């Protein structure tokens, strides 16, 4: 729903995202929230606006609640929960030696269940990746930026070849074809817990986009990460299966996760 500013506050710099300045503040007091400045120039404004409010229904424990909008001025205003420890791919680095197994799992489940809903609700992310999920308070891991990319004005942050396209994150069907589907959020998935149980490194760091794209398209997998068991490993290898439907749903995928948690017990 619409914001008036006059009740909210900024009180802190979070730093610039991929779609404009971040910043800490209260809204109507009570609320936490983080309110982002839509960098101008980069969306298509009325198609985003009007889409604002389709997405603005969608919630979810584990989804960056969203509050409200400032659209009456320019810079767009988008108020969020507020997600204290940032990013799950920063977060991941610089509390690498304080994660045991357990909370890795836990932060896969946290996503999964997410995705789940968006699933349900016949919505794509388009971009899943730990730079896109956040982590609150109380170390809980939630998705966010989902369906952003449909109304990015940059062809590089679109094409299938673009400078900016997140090739390393994106399935067969996607590269070649730009079919994005459930299935296509899937593999990004399998990509993400990777990114978590790795502790944040870059997948495929010393591949150009290009070299990926191919090697993807022959076979080539990302490694087991060292402190994922050859049965977490096994979740996140099926998610990369070439064939989109030979790829398991986020609800058959988060009960193997769960399956997964019972046995770490
Ligand atoms: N909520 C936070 N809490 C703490 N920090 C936060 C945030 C955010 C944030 C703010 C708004 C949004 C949003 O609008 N999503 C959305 C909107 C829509 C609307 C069309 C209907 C639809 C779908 N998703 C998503 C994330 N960004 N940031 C830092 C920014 C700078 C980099 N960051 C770091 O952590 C680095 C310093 C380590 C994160």
């Amino acid at each position: 729903m619409e914001i008036d500013p006059k009740d909210l506050t900024f009180l802190k710099e979070l730093g610039t995202g991929q779609f404009g300045v971040v910043k800490y503040g209260k809204w109507r007091g009570q609320y936490d929230v983080a309110i982002r400045m839509i960098r101008e120039g980069s969306m298509s404004e009325d198609e985003f606006i009007e889409e604002a409010k389709v997405m603005m229904n969608l919630s979810h424990e584990k989804l960056v609640q969203l509050y409200g909008v400032c659209t009456k001025q320019r810079p767009i205003f988008i108020i969020t929960e507020y997600m204290a420890n940032g990013c799950l791919l920063n977060y991941l680095r610089e509390m690498r030696h304080r994660f045991q197994t357990q909370q890795l799992l836990e932060m896969c489940k946290d996503v999964c269940e997410a995705m789940e809903y968006l699933e349900s609700k016949q919505f794509l992310h388009r971009d899943l990746a730990a730079r896109n999920c956040l982590v609150n308070d109380q170390g809980v891991v939630k998705v966010s930026d989902f369906g952003m990319t449909r109304y990015v004005l940059d062809d590089e942050y679109t094409s299938s070849t673009g400078s900016k396209f997140p090739v390393k994150w994106a399935s067969p069907e996607v590269l070649m074809y730009s079919k994005f589907s459930s299935k296509s959020d899937i593999w990004a998935f399998g990509v993400l817990m990777w990114e978590i149980y790795s502790l944040g490194k870059m997948p495929y760091e010393r591949f150009t986009n290009s070299e990926t794209a191919e090697h993807i398209a022959q076979g080539l997998r990302l490694p087991r990460p060292h402190l994922a068991s050859e049965r977490v490993y096994t979740i996140m290898y099926s998610c990369w299966h070439e064939k989109a439907d030979e790829r398991p749903s986020f609800k058959i995928l988060l009960s193997n996760i769960l399956d997964v948690m019972d046995e770490e017990s």
